């Protein structure tokens, strides 16, 4: 067996971004494996996907992961 | 199988983002494996897929996993 | 056998998004594997899938996932 | 056998989203295995699909999940 | 046998959506297995499916079911 | 077996970006390996995709990962 755990605790801007390109296919995080036993896909903290996508102040949580 | 936790607890901004391109397909994160036996997809914090997403002071929890 | 948890506790905002594009088909987070014994999808924290969907200020609650 | 549980406690707004695209199919979260045996298609937290939709301060309660 | 359970307890917002594309179907969480035994969908949280339906402050109770 | 974690704690803006070239495709983090047993995708902190995406002040949380 395995553990794994997080926890937040508190005891205490401006931004210009526009889209412009003729084309995007966009993928975020992605792998392949083929005659493959143990696929394991894991995200954590914050990941976002959009052809254009910001990230301002964006993680003040915490994290962790595991795998096999 | 495996074992895991997560809480929060508490004790104590302008973003511009305008979409423009002429085409995209998106996938925000993504797997495959054929002749594959453990087919394992996990995804926690904040993830999200748009061809525009935005991750402004997003993720204000916090988060583990594991498996396999 | 297998456990699993999460709680929350608690003890103590502009956003400009505008869509433009011709085509997108989108597919939030997805697998496939042919011949296969223990296809197991586990989705946590928030996902959603839209072409365009926004995450402001979004997982202020917590969790975890484990599997296999 | 199999456990899983889940609870919230408490002891102590702005966006834009306008969508534009001549087509979008969208599935939110899917798999497919032909010839397997153990299916098991398992979602928490939030996730809806619409061609739009959107994620504002969505998730403020727990949860876990586990299977097999 | 197998176990699941949970409750919320408590002791202590504009948005702006308009859809608009020519077509979509769409099937929000769904999967399929030819020549299978102990096929299982389970849904817990927050799910809906609609061409648009949207995420505002959606889950403030918490859960979990768990399978096979 | 494995064990991870981590938390934070507290106890005591100007920038320009136009996009404008003429395509892009592009993946955040991504890998493939053929005829190998033991595929595991791990990302946490803060990173995000798009053709231009943008880290103001962006990780003020932590955390750490180990796998296999």
């Amino acid at each position: 067996g395995v553990v794994a755990a997080a926890e937040k605790t508190k005891q205490g801007g401006v931004l210009y971004v526009g889209s412009k390109t003729k084309e995007g296919v966009v993928h975020g995080v992605a792998t392949v494996a083929e005659k493959t036993k143990e696929q394991v896909t894991n995200v954590g903290g914050a990941v976002v996907t959009g052809v254009t996508a910001v990230a301002q102040k964006t993680v003040e949580g915490a994290g962790s992961i595991a795998a096999a």
